[PDB]
Order: structure tokens, then sequence, then C-alpha cells
């Protein structure tokens, strides 16, 4: 027997090789012990099963149960599969008799769509805990160095001075939405395709909609077709696995460009990089990082072209659903707590930041916006600031350091207020709308952080 | 700027689409500049009528991009100048920023474009509702691995197929939440130092909300992954479609007969619709993996890399506003022919598998029970018949439990009655779950209107 | 360490594969430092007869990974320490670095991997071949569109499966040439300090030539994405003729009967048979183009040199090589043992008045202009749909009433087998082309295989 | 035809490009005729001078595409009719097919398209080699983790950009043998039955060789699938270099000043160049990614779903059109600002690995040589020096081993001329590999023409 499929003689070798998913599927174990327990009052609720033999076969299970768990029971070189290795045990305790009964309405379609969803709603929650230990980490250097002034960059080159928090954070809210699409897939994992058969629908009168309310699920399908055949859920969660890694791998490049010699913005920790002097040190999680989106992409994208062009209903070209899943899942697992270890063992050198925050006369953009808001209009600011420039630059000094003198020389507008600009402390204060990198709001901002994130938290929970 | 430079980047020849939203973005400005008491009530109405000479001039056809602009903000300032000079149309370059514009253009998009899709994606549910409301009755081989299985109703194949597009509607509401939020005021990166309200211009430029953090909002792209993803996933639920339709629709299926105006071509017509289908699905798959590998690893905040954010998600706009409509018309122009799928379902004895669920109701251990139909389909192919002409005395030697009642589902209208719990092929069923397909159409409808 | 570094940095769980490799590069080392005088004549035989020991353990599988290994290299590191104590294993850290080792571990092992897939791909080219030999002259429908188009050969058909998978071996050739270069002597970035002949250590390897460019030879990886396309690429070829199979073998179509060991049958009809290996194929293909993506994607935008990044490129690399090794052989034994039902196909090739076709494409061939040519050809398709009868029951009184053209001639193409005899270019239909293209294949095939050998 | 139908199967907004290859095909196909027999001298000679005519239409833009036009080749053969009539016109439509003309206007194209890129690749190479035979001295860090390591030639490191685009190259040629196979004369499948010698027409068209099977030659595109893939893979690799440039003209590295004519713009300088490179290498992955996804489980023989080969491909080869001439540019405008990049080259005592390497060739052991250089930065730390400037004495502390010959390796000049076996960093090595970049260059360049 091959999948329940049968052979008037036997598999080839070829065939048996390839057919074998016992050394990644084993982690459905549990949920198939739970899928079981649930058949048995089924079959009972539809009076199939005494009340001795319901309870024959809820000890069998719970022994396999035991079993699993402390890893006593494992697969045979010959079953093909998890689901193929839980019926030998099962019928190993509890004998050929009774353990054939429970097969009785049970079908192979919809099994592995449930299990392959209850599965996928606790790893997504394990996800969940990482992004948010991530979130957490950056959240806490954000609160540790409220005042810290950084070169804000743009293609890589210095714009306005930004607070690092401010920095930080923006790595906070993608995380953030993230959380918010694991929220918004749970909603459609919660669908239970139980009762659908292999895709026809139950002839067993049994109740889809309680068998549902059992497993964890939210609903029964609406039709057992596309209960069966459909994998959309799986390329929905791979979709948002993807996403959380290409987010990290933007954090990532930050790192790794923050702690080169030449930036000198961040000294990476001893246990969280590995490595000419103790002053070489390679940010390899942030590295890894990098390198695992592309994987990640990678198989989203597999995924996508495995369901491509599939006809209805159920096909083994669906055998290919979980691996992608898992590799993702297990990726993440591995990367999301590296980066959130990464990221609290940081140390900043802000007096490297603040010496580069004014650096190439970036004040000057200050400078003709204060114009602005003063009345001059924009070619005429911007004309003045050049100006500024060029002064500072023949005379050497920064744009703070000009003379009342000089200001008046450049335009009669530039009142000696404008000087509370032409500082990093100053520009920074200024930019104080919502989401502005002044200290009053990103003091705010930190704080809807946690708020949006203690309210996703809860979300999941339900 | 170099002849190379130059070329590189000019963006006009697919940007020209976001115009009506610079305007309306222009419209915002003027009036965040009147607010901040940098425009007089005179100057605002000079650009305020200056932006509405140059829309109309835009939505005639008459202004249009010359070869000379870089992009489509270039191309507009250009044509504002000449309308207003430039001392005023100048006076409107004051406060504004091409990174917070650009980000806020580009969802501004997106977010009448999921809506035009969205309205493709309710085409083609309505087109299978149709068709499966209009076949009460038609009974068809249900395939696994292209083997027959279980007989099904053709109605309730055809909404196996509207099920994925209604999670897909679904999927859009979602994505409209997030792409709801307004950069806004963010600036180049680090917030605007006018004393402007971000949350005023979100609500004049038709956002929910504005953004939290100015480089989060002037850097990110994963709005327009998770569009691009949502497409993808559109176009993978119509190529499972396609690709039943191309084979019901060759010779040797024969289930359904194409029309010649959605169709090429004897009597052999090519399903050219459902193969473009298919091959499209690969295409927005790839737009989906190249925008990701775009995003992959860039600094913050903002860099010229986000500009290859459009192209890929108006290639796969572009391509469902083709699809869409197409798959529905041939969906609603195919004619199903309901005799050859009636004779095909119960063939190769697959009612041997009712007759096996029949006895394991009736109390039969499973083993015994597909013993027993086992040797059913035995009895009934050395006799040349099918399983319900098998007499009552037949029946009885192979078990007791056989009686004469097991032929209630040895026919297809008996197999496809007896699964009736939610979700199963029964008439009964299938009509509750066709009515609740129009009410959840509807209910996702109502919530992207809002 | 903290925990969390140590399992994301954790690579034994697959990189063990590369273990005989980085044996083999230890004993190319020891003698670069003896050729260097860095090692006595005793050392070198004492750190070869180390080696030595440790590929026993290592081949039965009694050496193995601790927990506590980073990777296959520091194993075995710790491995021969234990074999020849700490004294003599540290001589042979000098001049070692890591950077290159990986660089020339994975091309040794990617060469021998190409090599077990070609296996593979040989494999399927020949169970075509038997049963394209197996088959000389049954016809049955061409589709187009999944369409009856003009009758053809089954056998033309199954070697049109063939072609790509020799374009593949031609491309398994082309990518061999590039990942025969040693990136030994590199070292970390910038080139070894040692006076080490890089040209000696390549041949040594069994390398065909060195590296031009240290920082190139340790920071590329486009040798890895090659790899990984020729993989994808097959596994595409493979899908189309999977998507044929899964379509052949429906109840409506009954082209094949699938074999008994091959395919799983119901549970209670063990001969009514699922393609589960074609479905696999065609399921499996999608991975190993997102393996190829992934890889790509990885590659991108990476500043040199190396970059941990790096250490990505194995292992979509590995899974590829993996899948196709199992399943190239289910493919092969599909193939080869299925049954095709020559009668039904026959009975179908003619199927709608497809030999309309060759009717019209005859009249062409006589002069008659197009447009003629085709009116006459649905003339004559009307005339025997009306009458309920097959093109070439027509009389002759009948075609000529069609038009004078029309003569009795055009009977040579109104049969299946006389459709088919017409095709006789060189790529067409006809038997006598088909054999040659039959032959050809088995020359191209033998000639591919030599070419790897070398 | 439906509207839909019409809207989604149009394809003369890319296909145009192929004109050129369809007008030379039906040159050939006249002469495909003629040699059947099926045209008088004048009608051939009528044909040819009608196809010369709207070939230069075509070039000049005086003729184009109706709204109407499915496609290019009923665009074509509209025209041809309107300039030698219908009747001449429709002698050409005999023995004709669709499916082995569009796979041989593809190839046709294709074959000159890369070309195409193989001269903007040897532009990179070449804006690369000069730069690096315009510094043969100056020494920078050379990365690894995005951290100082060895001292590098900079020409060394330009020089390493070089080599995977002449691998590339190499690929183009080896991908041209594949692609130099013509299709034409498969007919739509089965082969042509007209009695044409496909070797002729090969020929004719410009192929080296006529296929060998004609279902294949109408149904594979693993030819464009290849083409996707070297063109993604040169993508690639000038992202590598756009990374590096994009790293190196920040101003914390200060590697390099660009310039004006070749960035966007205080003194602030953007590599919009780099960025855009970076970018669409995403883009042109997701083009191979989507193209490997159309092909899949696809059927034999042709399907319409093969249209979709053909928009991925030309959008790689036109981004790559425009991207390889502006990196050369790019690459050719940059000022390296060699003394920062000396300054940095030794810094961190990166020399302290060159002192330990030195003491291995000398004898002592590893773990001892290692220790050694470990004491020496200690040592030099605590004084505040280099390594180069602790005397014969501290030197003779440390170790016996570490004579004063040491400090031959303790300068950034020293270090790199110890790297001086094939492939190192040391001068006469950097300056042997540029020499046969030149000679590999153009041995690649010959196997590309004719």
């Amino acid at each position: 027997s091959l999948w329940g499929g049968r052979f008037a003689g036997g598999p080839s070798d070829a065939l048996a090789a390839l057919s074998k998913s016992t050394h990644f599927d084993w982690v459905l174990a549990p949920y198939d012990l739970t899928a079981s327990r649930a058949h048995t009052m089924v079959l009972f609720r539809a009076g199939l099963l005494t009340e001795e033999q319901r309870d024959g076969l809820l000890a069998g299970l719970d022994s396999l149960a035991q079993d699993v768990a402390d890893g006593s029971f494992g697969p045979l070189v010959t079953d093909e599969d998890v689901h193929a290795a839980l019926e030998r045990g099962l019928i190993d305790r509890v004998g050929p008799d009774l353990g054939g009964r429970l097969r009785a309405g049970r079908s192979r379609n919809d099994q592995v769509a449930a299990l392959f969803r209850m599965w996928l709603r606790d790893a997504v929650r394990r996800v969940a805990t990482g992004v948010l230990d991530v979130v957490g980490a950056l959240a806490e250097q954000a609160a540790a160095h409220p005042s810290a002034i950084m070169p804000g960059k743009t293609h890589l080159q210095s714009a306005q001075p930004i607070l690092l928090a401010h920095h930080l954070l923006a790595h906070a809210h993608p995380l953030l939405r993230d959380l918010d699409r694991i929220v918004d897939f749970d909603k459609r994992a919660a669908v239970s395709p139980y009762g659908s058969g292999a895709l026809a629908g139950s002839s067993l009168g049994l109740d889809p909609d309680a068998i549902a309310a059992d497993l964890g699920f939210s609903a029964a399908a609406d039709n057992s077709v596309d209960a069966t055949a459909a994998r959309d859920f799986a390329a929905e969660a791979a979709f948002v696995f993807a996403m959380i890694a290409v987010d990290l791998s933007r954090l990532a490049e930050d790192i790794i460009v923050w702690s080169s010699t030449e930036f000198g913005y961040v000294t990476l920790h001893d246990s969280w990089s590995t490595g000419i002097m103790p002053q070489k040190k390679n940010p390899d999680i942030a590295e890894l990082a990098r390198g695992k989106s592309g994987r990640l992409i990678g198989n989203l994208a597999g995924l996508l072209a495995t369901l491509k062009a599939q006809p209805l209903a159920y096909n083994r070209d669906l055998q290919e659903d979980k691996e992608p899943v898992f590799d993702s899942v297990a990726q993440l697992e591995l990367l999301l707590p590296a980066m959130a270890g990464l990221v609290a063992s940081l140390t900043f050198n802000v007096q490297r930041m603040a010496e580069l925050a004014p650096a190439g006369y970036t004040l000057a953009t200050d400078l003709a916006e204060w114009l602005v808001r003063q009345g001059v209009p924009f070619r005429s600011a911007h004309e003045a600031a050049g100006a500024a420039v060029r002064a500072a630059e023949q005379r050497g000094v920064g744009l703070q350091e000009l003379t009342d003198d000089e200001l008046a020389a450049i335009s009669p507008e530039l009142t000696p207020q404008v000087r509370e600009v032409l500082t990093i402390e100053g520009s920074v204060s200024a930019r104080d709308c919502r989401g502005g990198t002044a200290p009053g709001r990103v003091a705010e901002q930190l704080n809807a952080i946690g708020e949006a994130a203690e309210r996703l938290r809860r979300q999941l929970v339900r």
C-alpha cells in the first residue's frame, strides 16, 4: 500500500524512494493523533462505535501519543509518511480488528489538508513570537538611545539628521505590518476541510461544524473540492514568511554597513559576531539574514509555480506544498532570535554619529526651509542657502559659525533666529509633525509601537 | 547629464498613469501652503485655477509628456508653469518633496487598481455561479490525478473555482487597510519642518491615516509586494480554472464545446484564452519574485532602486485587467455536454466506493466492507453489467449485510445525494453553497466601497 | 558564541556530503606544505596516514559531526587531530584558508553531481528511445492546444521529449568547462603569500585550470547559479513529459496503461492507476525553479569579496540534485514500463476530419491557390459529414465535383499512414526521417557521455 | 472574435521589433515557393520588391500597426497586400505555418539581441580595464563581510568584476550554438509536406542547422529560458559592481567621487545608475523565474501559453541595453580617492596577518606564528605605533624567529607584493591578469561574429 493507494504487487524501488516524507513530516504526528481522537468521537456520535470500542481506540491513541512524544515510537524504513506510520502504530496497540474500525469514513485528502493547516496555525504563532522579539530589541535600543543623532540616509548619502531611535523604529513598523498579515492570514487558515472526504463530501452523516470546533478551527469548509484541492493558504503563509525575511534583510543591510570600519556607527558584541586585531568583527548573523531572505523568496516562487495550472481536485503535486513552508518556518525560527539578540547586543558610537550628521553642509537644507516658512519663495530660499554654503566653504567654517554680518549680507530675511536650526539638535527638533524625527514625536511613536504590538499579540491569542 | 543616464532614468512611458493623482496631490499641497499662510487667498486660487486647466488638458490628451521630460512630475510642473507663469507655479515648489510624493501617488493608484481587479474577480465569480445555477442537475466525474473518483455535480466543481477567488477578494480587502496610510508630510525622510498636519492632508488625499514614521513611510514598499502577491494568487487561481477548461475542451474529454468568439480554429477549437491565462500566471509569479528580490537588502531610507516598485505591479494589474474579463467571458460562453459527462461519471466502477461506504454505514467493519465492494466489482465484471444490475441473490452471496437497499447509492444521482453534509456535492447542499457565494460576494464588495 | 548564533551557523546537517572532498583537499594541501619545505618526509607521511585513517572512518560512517562542530571542515580538523595528535595536526593549518577551500570543495562536488544527473538524464532518454524503437509504426493524434492536429508517429512524439534532455546534457558539458576552474591558492581574498603553485594544486584536485583572480575566485558563485539553472531546466523538461503522461493516462484519453509497480491504484481497484510519479515531477519542477530564483536573489547585490551570505549557495543546489536523483530514475522506469494503446491512438488520429489539412496541402502542392484549396477542403469535409463517411471514401465523381483538381491521386494523403509519409523533410514525422532521428539521438548521446568523461 | 479575446491576444505593442525578421522570413519563403515551382520568376520578383518596399516603410516609421492588427505578421500581410495587390499577395500564404515561423523569428531576434548585450558587456569590461590600467599603484582594503582583510590593489578589485562578465560572454557563445538551430519547415507540428529543404532555408535565414524533430522545434522554448538566465546572470554581476560603487561613494567610505554627468545632486552626489542596476537585477531575476513557470507542465506540442515567452525576454534585453552603457559610463567617470584608500588599507593592524604568514614561511608552527602576531599587535597598540615601527629589540623580544627582515611585509606595498602566485594581488600578477582579460575578451568577441 502507498498513500492508501494499492498495488497488485508492490511499488518499485525508485517509486518507494520518491514517495518518502518521513524525514520531514514527523512534526505532523501530534496533530495526526489529535485528529484521530476527533474522528473516534465522530464514529461514536454516529453510532458507529460502542462505548468500549471508543474507549479502546482512545486508550490506543493515548499510548501511541505517549510513545511518539517520548521518541520510542518512530517510522519504519518502509512507512511512506507519518500517517502510514501512525496507522501501523495504532494497529500494533489495538489489533487489526479495532484499528480497522477507525479507518471507516476516513480519507487522506481532507486529513492531509487539515493537519497542514493545524501545524501552520501553530507555526505562524512561533514566528509571531520571534517577530515580537525583534520589534522588542529595536524598541529597547530606541528607548536606550533616545537622543543620539545620526545622518539620515537616502541613496547611502547623508541627507537630514535623524534620531537614531527614529531609524531603529523604522525597522519595527514593517515587522508590525507582517504581524498584521499573520493575523489576517490566521482567519483564512482557520477553516477546516474535515468531512470533505476524497473530494465530494462525506457520505457518513457526520457534522463538519462539530469536528472543526473539536480541532481548533473557526469554521468548516463550504466546498469539499476546494477544501481538498486548494493550497493558497500555504502560498499566503509562504508570502508572509518571505516578506518578514525581506524586512529583516533591510535591517541586516543597515547593521552590515554600520559595522564597517569606514562607518564605525556600531560595534558588534563578541557573542553575536565572528572573527588583524580584536577590532575585526564580522556581522555574520546579519549576512545570513541577507542570504536567507533570498532563499525564502525562492520557497515562495517555487510554491506558486507548483500550484500553477493544476486541474481540480487533489493531485500528488500537492505533496510538494509542505517542504517549502517547513523550510521557511525553520529558517525564520533560527533567524528571528539571532536577529533580536544581534540588535540587542549592539553598541552605538554616538560621537562618531554626531560628527557625521552635519557633514557636507546638510543643514543648508534646514536653512532654506526655515526661510520658506518666513515667507521667502523657494528659489530665493535655495539661492540664499547655496550662498551661505559658499560663504562658509570659503571662510572654512560651519553654517552656524557664520556671523550676523554675513547672514544679513546673504539676505535681510536671515534673522539670527535661523541659528536655532543650524545645529543638529535644532534641526531634529524642527521636525515635529506626526512621524517626524523630533524627540517629542519619536517618544509618542515608540509608545504607539508598544500598544500596536500588545494589540496584535492579543488578536493572535484570539 | 549624460545621454545614457538620461535614457536610463526616463519613466514617462509608464508613469503617465499617475498624472491624475499628482494633480490631486498638487491641489492638496496648494491647501497646505495656504493654511501655512504661505499663499494669499489670491495666489491659492490662481494655482487651483491652473491645476484645473492642467487637469482638463491631461484628460483631453492635449497635454502630454515631452520626450524632454524625465518623469510625470517634471512634465506636469512644466505644464503648470505654462499656465500660471514661472513666478506663481514656482511658489508651489515650496515645502514639497519627491520621496513622499512618489510613495503616496503609487498607493493612491494601487487603491484604485485593486478595485478594478476586484471588479474583474467578481465577474469571474458571477460567470462560474451563473453556469453552476444553469446546470442544477448535471453530474460529472470528480477527478483526482485526472482519474475519476466520486461523481460530483458540475455545479459543485464550478463553485470550487469561485471560492479561491472569494478568498482573493478577502485578501484585497485586508491589503487595502494597509495601503490606506499616507506618507505625505514625511518629506525626504525626516519629517516636514513646516507645521503642516499630515492627518489633514491624509483625509484630503483619501487615506484613512497618516504614517507613524517618516523614514518607514518613504522607504518601505511592502504594500507593493503584498499587491503583487495578491495578483499572483488571483492568476494562479485562474490558471487552475484555465487548466480544467483546456482539458475539458480536448477532443478526448469533450466535456465542453467552445464558442467561436471565445476560441480560435473542421470542428477543432482552441481554448486560447485559457492557454494565455495559464502562461500569464507564470509572468505574474515572476513579477512578484522580482519585486521581493528588488526590495531585499536595501538599506534605509529611500534609494533609487525603489523606482523599480512600479513596473512589475503595473504589469500585473494590466495583465489581470485583460485576463479577468476574458476568463469571465470564456466561462459564460462554454457549452457543457451534460450527457457526455453523465455517461462518464460511473465509468470504471467508481460506484464501488459508494457501495463500500454504504456497508460501513450499516455497521460493517471497514476491511470487509471493502472486500465486499471488490467482490461486487468482480461479479459485475464477469457478467459485464454495472453494480446496480446485480441481482439480490448475487448481492447476498457477497455478504448478508448487502441487502437490496444498497441500490439507492448505485446510481450517480443516488451517490451524489448521499453526500449531504456542509460542503458536499448533494443538490440541497450545493444550492445553499451557491446562495452563500452571492452573499459572500456582496459582503466583500460592500467592504471595499466601505 | 550565543546559542542562537551557533544554531544559525551550523551546516553539518547538509554539508557532510563534502567530507570526502575536504579530505582530498587536505592530502593536496599536505603536499603543498611539503613542496614549500614546511613539512619533513616523516611529518608528511604522518599527516597522509592520519588522513587515510580519517577517510576510512568517514567512508564507513563511524566518524561523524558532533553537535558542537560548526561545519564539515571543523569536524574533519577535530577528527584528524584525534588521529595524529595536536602536534602534527596543527602543522596542516599553515597556509590554509576557509574561503578558497569552501569554493573548491563545492565545485568538486558539483562536478560529480552533474555527472550523476547526466546519468539520470541518459536513462530517461534511453527509456524514451526504447519505447520509440518498440513502436516504429504506431500513429497518434498530434496535439496543439490539446486539440488533434496532424497525425504523428508515437515515436516522433516520444523523441520530441528526448531532444530537450539532450540539450540539457549539452548544457552540463558547457557548465563543466567553467566549473573546472580551481580557486585553491586564492587564500581569504588576496592570494597566497606562500610560494605555492595554484596550477599544480588544481591538477592534484582534478581541476582543468586555476583561477585568474583571487577576489573573483573566492567571492563568485555564478557557477552554482548556472548548475541551479541547468537543474531547473531539466525539471521543466521532465514536467512537460509528465504532463503528457498525466493526460494520456486519463480515462478519457486512454492512450497509455500504467504499470502496476510504477503507480498507485485505487483501494478497491489496484489497476485503476494514478500517475503519481508524473504528478510529483510536475510538482517538483516548481521547487527547482524556486531553488534557482532564491539562489540568484541570494547572490544579488553582494559587495565583494566573500560574505557569509554565500554559505546559502549550497542548500538549494544540494536540494535540486537530491530531487533529480530521486526523480530521474522514477521517470525512466515510468516511461520504460508504459503500455501504449496503439489501437485507441490510431482510431483517434483522424478524428474530426484532421485529414482535411493534408487534402488542402496536397492541392496547394498541385498549384491550386491557397484560398481555393481550403474552400475545396471544406467542401470535401461537408460532403463527407453529410454522407456519414471518411474523406477517403468520397468517390472520384464526388472529388471531381468539388474541384477538377481533386483527382483520385489525392487519396495517398487521406489515410493516416499516407498523411504521415508525406512529411518527409528533416525533422518530419515520416517513418524514414524518424528512423534517422532515432539513430542520431543515440549517436548524440554517446557523443555527450564521451564529452563528460573528457 | 470578442472584444475581450481581441484585447488579450493583441501583441503589436511589443512584437513590432520582430517585423524586420518577419520580412526576412517572407523573403526566404518566396524562395521556397519558387523552388517548389509555385512561383514564376516574375511573381518571385514582384514579392521581393514588395517586401523591400515594405521593409523600407517599416524602417522609416511610415508603416505601422493598426488597432485592428492582431500581431506583427498580420500587420505585414496587410502592408504587403497594399503594395503588390491581393492576388500576388495571396500566393505567399501557400505552404506557410504560424508555429514554425514564430519560433524562428524569436530565435533570429534573440541571436541579434545577445550580440547587442555582448557589446554592452564588453563596454563595462573595457571601462573596468581602463580604470585598472589607470591605477597601477593604488592599494585599498580588501573586504570580506564588508570588513577590512588583506590590502589589495585597486586594479585587482576592479578586475574581479570583469571576470564574471567574461563568463557571461562565454555563456552567450554557448547559448548561440543552441539558438542557431532553425525550426523553419516544421509546419504546425508534424513537418512540412511540401518537399522543402530545411537545411537550405536555415542557411537563408542565417542559422547553422535545421531542427531534428518538428514537434520539439515548434514546442520547445528552453532557448528563451537560457537567454533569460544569461541576462539575469549579467544583471546579478552588474548588481555586485553597483553595490560596491554605492558603498564606495558614501561620505563614510569616500573611496570614489562621482562625476556630475553620471549622478544626481549641498555637494551631495547620488549613485543613481548603480542603484537602478541593483533594482533591475531583481526585475531580471523575476523575468527568468516567471518564464520557467510559464514553461512548466506544458503538454506538447505548441500551445498559446508559449506566446508569453517573448515579453520577459524582450524586457530583459531592453533593460540591459539601457543599463550596460550607463554602467560602462559610470565606471569610466569615477574618481578614485587613492590616498583615502591607502590610509584605510593597514588600519586595525591587518598586517598582523602578513606578519604571521611570514613567520609560517620561515618555519614557525601555525599556532606560534599567530601568538607572535597577537603579541606584536599588543606591543604596537600599547606604543600607539604601526607594526613596522616596532624596534629590532622588541621584535626579538616577541620571538627570535621575528628578525628585522619581517618589515618587508609590514607595509601595504610589501604585503601586496608577497601575493605573487597566479591570481594574487601582486602588481606583476595583476598586470598579467589585465593582459589576459584583453586576450579573452577579443577571443570571445571573435567567436560571436558572423
